[PDB]
């Protein structure tokens, strides 16, 4: 029989006695990732509404329209609440291990109330979270299903694109601040520009981030100096920004000598592409086509 299964954690192996079917997510990252297979996901922690990255409810953009048409609840905006988590009245609670969406310091409390199980989105790509996803919940083949339909969608894009000048820095650019978050090769963004043929650039020295005491994977921060030296591609994409914020990276004078600057090879992926999942992967794939296609 399917249930009951064991799935292990960084905090061991636990018990699913049965399929879950109120599952609540903590982490709306990971709440992507349940809608796209299908999963009873009936509550979801979110982050500021209107911010750079979310809707007006503070879930994020990209699955905004599904989560309205399927009445997703908002457990809170921001800060954890163990309470109300436990008003949804759960059988599944799922946390982050990293990330501002990260409930992990509520774990314990959690733990009382419905089994509760730590995922990392940091250090894998969007496929093989979907994966896990599905196993956790039941939901395997609508995971390979969502996976099948983009795999098709990949076929056909990598036939239909012409690369820009490689290698390629990915990036989170905030404008006022002047500073990036850097994309790792292990993070869900440089998987994805990885599997569709693109090489990411390699770092300088001085430039590398402590990832032990499981600190997060997917990142290195570019403050100051560390900017102009960490985007140093021969093309630059950022993820989680539109034409202003490259617009605003053409027209920063501390970055004016990078040969992704001075060669117009700075891209934006999009508001909806801050977290991948199916979905935001699915446009990112759109938005490749739609910048990169031969005849273009
Ligand atoms: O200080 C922290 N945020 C700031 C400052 O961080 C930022 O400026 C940007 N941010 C990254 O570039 C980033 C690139 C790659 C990965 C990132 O996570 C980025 O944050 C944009 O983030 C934001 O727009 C919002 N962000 C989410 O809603 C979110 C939703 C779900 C999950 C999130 O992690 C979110 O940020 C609001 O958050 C913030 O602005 C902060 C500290 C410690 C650890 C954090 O993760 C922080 O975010
Ligand atoms: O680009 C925007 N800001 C700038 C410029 O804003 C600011 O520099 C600061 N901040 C205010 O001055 C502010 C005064 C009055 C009101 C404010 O909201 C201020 O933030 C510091 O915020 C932060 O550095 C970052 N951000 C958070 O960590 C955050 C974490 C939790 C919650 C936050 O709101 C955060 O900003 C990065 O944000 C930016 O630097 C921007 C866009 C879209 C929506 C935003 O909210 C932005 O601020
Ligand atoms: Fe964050």
């Amino acid at each position: 029989a399917d249930w009951p299964r064991q799935i292990t954690d960084s905090r061991g192996t636990h018990t699913l006695e049965s399929q879950p079917q109120r599952i609540v997510s903590t982490s709306v990252t990971l709440t992507g990732s349940l809608l796209a297979i299908d999963a009873p996901v009936i509550a979801s922690g979110a982050t500021t509404p209107n911010n750079r990255v979310a809707d007006d409810q503070g879930f994020l953009r990209q699955w905004s329209k599904v989560a309205k048409e399927r009445k997703l609840q908002r457990l809170y905006i921001g800060e954890p609440s163990a309470e109300a988590v436990a008003a949804q009245m759960p059988d599944l609670i799922l946390i982050s291990a990293t990330g501002g969406d990260s409930a992990l310091a509520l774990y314990d409390q959690l733990s009382t109330i419905a089994p509760t199980l730590i995922i990392n989105y940091d250090d894998k790509s969007w496929q093989s979270l979907l994966t896990q996803l599905g196993e956790i919940t039941g939901h395997e083949k609508q995971a390979a299903e969502r996976i099948a339909q983009f795999d098709k969608q990949l076929a056909a894009a990598k036939e239909q694109i012409k690369l820009p000048p490689q290698p390629v820095t990915a990036i989170v650019y905030t404008a006022a601040a002047h500073s990036a978050n850097l994309w790792t090769p292990e993070s869900a963004q440089g998987q994805m520009l990885e599997q569709l043929g693109f090489t990411l650039a390699k770092l300088p020295a001085g430039l590398n981030a402590s990832q032990s005491q499981g600190k997060r994977h997917d990142i290195i921060q570019l403050g100051g100096e560390n900017l102009a030296a960490g985007l140093n591609g021969e093309s630059l994409f950022l993820f989680a920004g539109d034409q202003k914020d490259a617009d605003a990276i053409y027209a920063n004078p501390l970055l004016a000598h990078l040969p992704a600057v001075q060669n117009k090879q700075v891209y934006a992926l999009g508001t909806e592409t801050f977290r991948l999942d199916y979905y935001s992967a699915m446009q990112v794939l759109d938005r490749l086509k739609a910048l990169f296609l031969e005849h273009h």
